């Protein structure tokens, strides 16, 4: 009985998810690339039996959600203040934020930019970083070079990545579930120079991976197909302008109950480091490495991510 409705948010109409009794303290979950409200299927009724009100939109760009042409559209400022839109409109003054990803970032960027409704924040495989001193495709150059193959610098030109995995919405999906490895034959593999896409670079496993059933899988690749990817997309492709945007956060802190939570397997670590998390998120703070978990967290170790929450949560004032 988790239920859908359509919401109005900040000039956009999101397809929520919730379930709870609203007036029980307000957690907020926000998924990733290329992910859904579905994703956090898991969690919801154990957030529920916990004593919450829960909310899971499909964020601008996917789902059941607005998918605005415009690139600008994506921006930081954006995605945060659709999220709490969503506090708005049923009056809430402050919500634990949840964010899985993509999602993390945004919450993290949400902690700083509405301190005063952010309770509580907990990020999933994408830790609190410092803003860099460099614009991060500067950055990520320096990292990798002009040759090499990199997936955050291939999905910045608009409309290659785009056909790539518009292309083929199955492949696409079974090799992100399933091909996601911090591997380092695979590694290797997709830094080689070469015309070949991430899809392409990425191993396409051949069973499924334990913690995902066919049926699930298929919901994902259906509305993928219906939707496609450019809305995803285009928040990667906004990252500079996100950097431009938060100059104004550069001595600003996290001074709300933190928690950073990751698979350690995860391939993003490599280049989105924990270790100065510290640096960001200075009130109460917590990391939590699963081993020989990746990157698909909630949905591969439920109860785990599901316990972690919900500690996280037990004794906060959230309202
Ligand atoms: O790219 C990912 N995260 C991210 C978000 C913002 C900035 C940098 C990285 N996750 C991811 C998920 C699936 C495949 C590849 C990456």
């Amino acid at each position: 009985t988790p239920s859908e409705r359509s919401v109005e948010t900040n000039g956009v109409r999101l397809r929520l998810v919730e379930a709870g009794e609203r007036g029980d303290p307000l957690v907020v979950l926000a998924h990733g690339f290329p992910e859904l409200a579905y994703s956090w299927r898991h969690q919801i009724p154990a957030l529920v039996d916990a004593g919450y009100h829960v909310m899971a939109p499909d964020q601008r760009g996917y789902g059941g959600s607005s998918a605005p042409e415009a690139i600008e559209a994506y921006d930081i400022t954006r995605l945060t203040a659709d999220l709490m839109g969503l506090l708005d409109d049923i009056g809430a003054e402050k919500a634990a934020f949840i964010g899985h990803d993509w999602g993390a970032l945004v919450v993290w960027n949400a902690a700083l930019l509405y301190p005063d409704r952010v309770a509580a924040v907990a990020g999933l495989s994408v830790p609190p970083v410092p803003r860099s001193l460099t614009r991060p495709t500067e950055a990520f150059r320096a990292l990798v070079g002009e040759d090499n193959f990199f997936y955050i610098l291939y999905f910045q030109e608009p409309g290659v990545a785009d056909a790539e995995l518009d292309g083929d919405p199955a492949r696409t999906m079974r090799r992100m579930f399933g091909g996601l490895t911090s591997d380092p034959d695979a590694a290797h593999r997709m830094l080689q120079p070469g015309p070949a896409g991430f899809i392409d670079r990425l191993p396409e496993p051949e069973a499924l991976p334990d913690w995902l059933t066919a049926e699930e899988l298929d919901h994902y690749i259906a509305e993928f197909t219906r939707t496609g990817f450019t809305g995803g997309l285009n928040w990667y492709r906004n990252m500079d302008r996100n950097w431009e945007l938060t100059e104004h956060l550069a001595g600003a802190t996290i001074t709300a109950p933190a928690l950073f939570l990751a698979g350690a397997a995860d391939p993003v670590l490599g280049f989105m480091r924990p270790e100065r998390a510290t640096e960001v998120a200075v009130g109460p703070y917590r990391q939590v490495l699963l081993d020989g978990a990746g990157h698909w967290v909630q949905q591969e170790r439920p109860q785990e991510v599901n316990a972690a929450l919900i500690d996280f949560l037990r004794g906060l004032e959230l309202q």
